[PDB]
């Protein structure tokens, strides 16, 4: 079924009033940036599903902040491209129209960000925002390196050496008093979500009459736990994907190729 019609999508595009885009690796992935919850591109001597883990922290925190220092910094470099962008300018436009986009995005860079894209949902966290692991405490940090210590710390390739920063010369919380080891305030395989992130994805679920999913779909995660939503209540699904015929899901609408193309027209 799952139509193809940039034609009729483009007839409730026109109609719909609360439109709700759930973002993906790809949309990413097709800008310059590096994905590693991926199938290659391992970050030096490890899995980074392995990194990325609570554990790694508490055995490591230095090699980690190493893994995510770099992450950080590659992407000073990177832009949004003209996925990011489309969705950001149909914000903008409906915006003062008078309807309300909704960007849902389990990516960590930021580019929607950069792109001009005011609703975001980041379900994952960024890695330009730290958490301190004592006074739980939430931070923008755009500092570059994180910590004198990390400078030139932090190399892609493999047979790198460790580095081994000390603890207390790793990322410290400047909170008066408190100095607890900052970790990145982003979301870890076995760790949980932002319940407030979920109970506000929850809501933009319940309330939008149109749906669109970019990058990585609901066969794939992560993202899933919001497809299932959208077909029961009776309302459209746009799946915009770079995954050929491989897949487990259909629905109201199916693209194909990279959202750089698609997409600019599409919104
Ligand atoms: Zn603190």
């Amino acid at each position: 079924r799952p139509s193809s019609s940039m034609a009729d999508f483009r007839k409730f595009f026109a109609k719909a009033k609360h439109i709700v885009i759930i973002s993906g690796a790809g949309v990413s992935a097709e800008s310059g940036v590096p994905t590693f919850r991926g199938a290659g591109g391992y970050w030096r001597k490890w899995q980074a599903q392995d990194l990325a883990t609570p554990l790694a922290f508490a055995h490591n925190p230095s090699r980690v902040w190493e893994f995510y220092h770099y992450r950080r910094e590659v992407m000073g470099s990177k832009e949004p491209n003209a996925g990011h962008r489309a969705i950001a300018e149909c914000e903008t436009r409906l915006g003062k129209q008078g309807r309300r986009v909704v960007v849902i995005t389990q990516n960590i860079d930021e580019l929607h960000r950069k792109a001009g894209t005011k609703n975001l949902l980041e379900i994952h966290g960024s890695l330009f925002k730290t958490r301190c692991t004592s006074c739980g405490v939430v931070a923008e940090n755009y500092k570059s390196p994180i910590c004198p210590a990390l400078s030139g710390k932090g190399a892609p390739e493999p047979g790198t050496q460790d580095a081994s920063i000390p603890v207390e010369k790793l990322p410290r919380c400047e909170e008066a008093g408190c100095g607890g080891l900052l970790r990145p305030h982003v979301v870890w395989f076995g760790e949980n979500l932002d319940p407030a992130i979920l109970e506000e994805v929850d809501r933009e679920l319940a309330h939008c009459d149109l749906c669109l999913v970019v990058g990585t779909s609901s066969v794939v995660y992560p993202a899933a736990m919001f497809a299932p939503q959208v077909a029961a209540r009776g309302v459209p699904v746009a799946e915009f994907n770079t995954e050929t015929t491989p897949a487990t899901n259909r629905f109201r609408f199916h693209f194909q190729g990279p959202c750089g193309t698609t997409l600019p027209e599409a919104l």
